[PDB]
């Protein structure tokens, strides 16, 4: 691992929204003009958001035959981001989730797994790169990536919504070959109780524990210091969500660029700052510039 | 209109169909293994399998910019379906459908409109078929086509999963524009409330309801009588979803062919008893001789 290069293993998914009045009674049909596309998934999120902040990424997604002259396929290429380590299904469409959202902002989210069924006959490459992040996806597939790059690349992980597939055991493991963990409040809360884990606990494992709080910003924990990170002001609130992904592609990136963790927890809280400000996790991404200048206002 | 041919008015649709034990609550996330997209829409399924069973048809949809040479399209070309009707959007996608069906094979859908749009912007050709079907769609294209046919071509009409669409008047004058309405039972129970309807309000306008019951199977009402119809077992049922188009293939595709009433209804139900066969509205479409040997074995 030595090139100011990133890897972020895990979904590169279409989200579609569907906004709804109600959603059907059983034997009913509803009727909606469209739903909008989004560019997801958290491994792609992050690697989009590192791009964007002037740091080269590669991701490692396993896409569906529907990606694949696509449009989610071209946008990448038109950003740089390497993805000559997807496999790309003939079987299975590219993970997606259909949201359907109500009037009164009630939601129910249908996940495709698709192509994400082929992590279990693959095996990861030797990787280049300073740092390779491991975010949703397949847990056997992430622990193979962790114990592979570990004592190598640096490791970062953040099991966000796939925390529940993951067993005691196998948390642990993946933990022991992680230098930087990412986790939200309720994540982070959860793990602990099944880990019978204290911040100390972590911290006999890994470098850096970072454990974000939305609005009320975010804290880093090393074996050294603990490091409060404040939130930043975003300009309007829209959609809150890809918050959590470009916080990581803020703090990795600052990480890659020679920052000590402080400013990399400020970097990531003031990229979060511009996410928040539209509908999509990666439409709103900021670059390196433009991070700098808002942190230097707050 | 005096072609031996149908005209199917209504959507074209790509559609994801799944099978759940429960349908989930609000405020919840289910994962999905595996999904894919299957040629769909009640205008077009009713074209495909009247087509199957060897009668002559044509498709009017408005179809999106996922048209114009793409698979559908090359499958109903192949398939000899008259397409030369068809509005091609240049901005909106092909509609489509998410359909979930439970473990007592309830369903529910969600169904996004796209191109759908267009038919507020369009009016019907002169229709030169014995019969014109509008399954599904924009409830006032569908009454300029069921004013436009009325008298001329039998207007057969099942405004399906599209139903709450439609205001209680303009529901009333398609149904006065109408010889053959076919109705499911939840369909039927809605439409019904609406109106302030009983059966007997039907049949002083129109020449046969058809009222589908699934798996307990249906009832023609004329104004002399009333016919029931068996449902005829399927070899494992699979998907129910292609049912009822597929029934309204059967049904219209005998009524060309010159059968009275009561067989056409047989033959729908022989025809839907092979498509539940599988996933997808069009994969099991029957060939009429395959029905006719499944029927003969009923009885
Ligand atoms: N409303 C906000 N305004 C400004 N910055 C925010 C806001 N919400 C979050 N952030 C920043 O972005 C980071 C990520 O928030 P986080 O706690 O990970 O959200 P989350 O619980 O993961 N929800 P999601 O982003 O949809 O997965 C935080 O550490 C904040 O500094
Ligand atoms: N399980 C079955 N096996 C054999 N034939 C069936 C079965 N279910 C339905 N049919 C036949 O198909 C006809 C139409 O059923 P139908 O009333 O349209 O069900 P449905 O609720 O509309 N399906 P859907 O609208 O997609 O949820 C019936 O009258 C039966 O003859
Ligand atoms: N249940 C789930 N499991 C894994 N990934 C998901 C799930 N729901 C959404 N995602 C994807 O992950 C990203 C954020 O977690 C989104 O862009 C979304 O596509
Ligand atoms: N709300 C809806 N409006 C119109 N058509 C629908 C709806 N839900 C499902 N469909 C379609 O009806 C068919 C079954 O009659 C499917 O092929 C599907 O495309
Ligand atoms: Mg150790
Ligand atoms: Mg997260
Ligand atoms: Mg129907
Ligand atoms: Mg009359």
């Amino acid at each position: 691992g030595k090139m100011e290069k990133i890897t972020c293993v895990g979904h590169t998914a279409l989200d579609y929204i569907f906004n709804v009045e109600k959603f059907p009674e059983p034997n009913t049909s509803i009727q909606i003009p469209s739903a909008r596309k989004y560019y997801g998934g958290a491994a792609a999120n992050t690697a989009v958001g590192i791009k964007k902040l002037g740091v080269n990424s590669e991701l490692l997604s396993c896409v569906g035959y529907d990606f694949k002259n696509s449009g989610y396929e071209r946008y990448l290429k038109n950003l740089d981001i390497n993805i000559s380590k997807l496999y790309y299904s003939e079987e299975e469409e590219t993970p997606k989730a259909w949201i359907f959202t109500d009037k009164d902002n009630n939601q129910i989210t249908f996940f495709l797994w698709g192509a994400a069924k082929h992590y279990k006959e693959l095996n990861p490459p030797n990787f280049n790169t300073e740092i390779v992040h491991i975010a949703t996806g397949d847990p056997e597939f992430n622990l193979k990536c962790a114990k592979k790059a570990y004592g190598n690349n640096l490791v970062s992980f953040d099991p966000g919504q796939d925390l529940p597939q993951y067993s005691k055991e196998m948390l642990l493991e993946i933990i022991e070959h992680t230098n930087f963990l990412f986790m939200n409040k309720h994540e982070f809360e959860r793990a602990s109780n099944l880990l019978n884990f204290e911040i100390d606990d972590y911290l006999e494992r890994v470098d850096a524990l970072i454990v974000t709080k939305g609005s009320k910003g975010s804290v880093i924990y090393t074996k050294d210091k603990k490091i409060e990170i404040p939130c930043i002001k975003a300009g309007k609130v829209i959609d809150p969500t890809g918050a959590g992904d470009s916080y990581r592609a803020g703090f990795l990136s600052a990480y890659v660029k020679g920052y000590d963790l402080e400013k990399c927890g400020l970097i990531g809280a003031a990229t979060a700052s511009f996410v928040v400000e539209a509908k999509g996790c990666q439409t709103n991404l900021p670059t390196w510039d433009k991070v700098v200048e808002r942190l230097e206002k707050h």
